[PDB]
């Protein structure tokens, strides 16, 4: 389980659809929109052509963080790269490996925990579409990056997690020992502090120290604001064992009002103690 | 300088939750000795700590810890039946570990860092009322080799207060030029803050100081922080700037205007402070 | 083009505080040419700056700097008798230093970084009124060997404004594809912000560039920031993405909706911007 060298041109169809009760979501297939939208992952060097269709009765767009795009795939009304109702457009995202420039400085690669979202619904900064649920995670991996057993996306969108009703999680299940990858994105109006019980991570690209010389901070509590994105991998229950491990925003009124879910770590027989 | 040793001791300490003057509540290591912030707990990586906990209050209370190892039975949440009924007792166990290699080739981070414990049960199932009342405290886990300070001070931005104190009442912390001073900085509650120190700066990393010339960590004097963030650092008091009454404060402008200010009082060897009135 | 030299020279500038139209206030290096942000001040580690300061206004004002070394007499605070009366003058003295090894074996962090200065006295004793009015500016301290830019631009999030400008009025900055553009980014006031740049990214470290393949610093295009935070980076204009009208904005949704947006206009060599249609 280690990511390869990138460099493939790949193609994906994507759709924007209305969901129940005023919401809106991205999907890989019509009738399959989700909140958050589909996970996209790539290897540094890959190119991705998103053959995008707006099935909605209002204009919509797709704007991505981190990845390379020319201005024609900005996905903004300002640069006239939104999609009209019933319309179709191909968005192109590219990625690159790190390397030394001609001027001698080091050019950072595209790898990271990134995300895409709408930019034109409600306002010309996508305020309505993001509130409605038009956001999704993008993982760009670097060659040799350790691959996880599972990937789970947690989005703090105003006072919700993934636009869900308060105090309804979501929960994620794992088994003690699993290598679990979390992708953490924030949207909207408020700052938050994402906290996990039982587990901790490095505040750097991959969430893991690169070895004994990495001076990165090891934390279990990270402040974050609109359009911030980070990720990390942990070994479930490592050093702490099985249980219902809570994650939540640590802003006191936010947890109290429902920004909480469970990381359910099972013992090899499936049981979870005290839960 | 003096350095932390390797860890591995199994330790035991009694702790109590007591009601304090003015609606407050605090932790302490001996009866009648609770404080806000609670007592500084110091461990070397690999140490174990058994907290024999006693709740002397009329409300359930708990003890939850950041960053350290613990099993689900020491979660300190009502959700996993780990709170302490009024008058009750419970042994909370925290463990730590050193960094090292896993079979998968990845590096496992250690427990070292600037952590903190708080209540999870008073007021709400997230300790909102308990934190407000003052049930928080710092925990430092040291890695083998860490430089040891001449003194450690704990600054906690709890909502609009520093350490639950009234506006414009510090706390003030005294040192002499040349002292190696360790700040532990915790934030709690509802609001974001930015911690700023006049005349001093630190590295935004684990220890607060650069490991050497190849360390790319940013050097700052202003750090945004939100509820349950904890970071720490060590500075040489007055290094390159001299003695005097050096302000620390939140840099959110209405927060400093309203009293989130204290004084780092750096003295000359003779104990005086140039241009300052006690 | 080129690289920062080793610092060490003693320097002089005159700085003025002036009233500006619309109730604003600004600093400048020459009378009648105050600006918001204030004039950019550049030093190399080890340089000393003597600022002969004149307050041309009818209320007290001060000059306080982040990051740099100063004695308590150059704190710029009323609290330490370091403000300037109406009509008065005062020499503020800033020092900087190189990184190095201390006697007790630890590494002293240098002064290099993206810093800033601002008033501490107009409105409140934390300069709440001066900062609102526009009394802030950038200070760069470079390390020996730092790459130098083609151009430097200062972007200041001051409450719900950029550089005290009306909503949706920029500023816009122009480059040519391939230009090495430095950004100095400073936040002031009451609110937290998230600084976002379309089509470009940087490392969240001191220089904003990874020191090499061993640098673990995060790469981002969105940084949370709060009052008195300062960071900076250098980017290659259009690098890997080309020409266009690339927006930068605050990504807090209502903040962008209500004005906190500008444009990084990157031009082809012939000077055109494809599909720029204002
Ligand atoms: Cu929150
Ligand atoms: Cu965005
Ligand atoms: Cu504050
Ligand atoms: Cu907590
Ligand atoms: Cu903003
Ligand atoms: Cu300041
Ligand atoms: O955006």
């Amino acid at each position: 389980g280690a990511a390869p060298a990138g460099g493939e041109v790949r193609r994906v169809t994507m759709y924007a659809e209305r969901l129940a009760g005023g919401q809106m979501g991205y999907g890989l297939e019509k009738g399959k929109a989700s909140i958050p939208g589909p996970l996209i992952e790539l290897n540094e060097g890959d190119t991705l052509h998103v053959e995008f269709e707006n099935t909605m009765d209002v204009p919509v767009s797709l704007h991505v963080h981190g990845l390379d795009y020319e201005i024609s795939s900005d996905g903004t009304k300002q640069n006239k790269s939104h999609v009209e109702p019933g319309g179709t457009r191909t968005y192109t995202w590219r990625t690159h490996e790190p390397g030394r420039r001609a001027d001698g400085t080091w050019r950072a690669g595209s790898a990271g925990y990134w995300h895409y979202h709408d930019h034109v619904v409600g306002t010309e900064f996508g305020t309505g579409g993001i509130r409605n649920g038009l956001y999704g995670p993008v993982i760009v991996r670097r060659k040799g990056d350790v691959l996880p057993d599972a990937t789970h996306t947690i989005v703090f969108n105003d006072m919700t997690i993934n636009n869900r009703p308060a105090h309804t999680g979501p929960n994620f299940e794992a088994t003690v020992g699993d290598r679990v990858e979390i992708v953490m994105i924030t949207h909207g109006e408020y700052y938050h502090t994402f906290h996990m019980h039982g587990h901790r991570w490095a505040d750097n690209r991959t969430g893991m120290l690169t070895g004994p010389d990495d001076p990165s901070q090891v934390i279990d509590n990270k402040i974050c604001g609109p359009a911030d994105s980070f990720g990390f991998q942990i070994i479930a229950g490592e050093g702490v064992g099985a249980g219902a491990w809570m994650y939540h925003c640590h802003v006191q009124s936010h947890s109290d009002m429902g920004m909480v879910g469970l990381f359910l770590v099972k013992k090899p027989d499936g049981t979870i103690p005290g839960y």
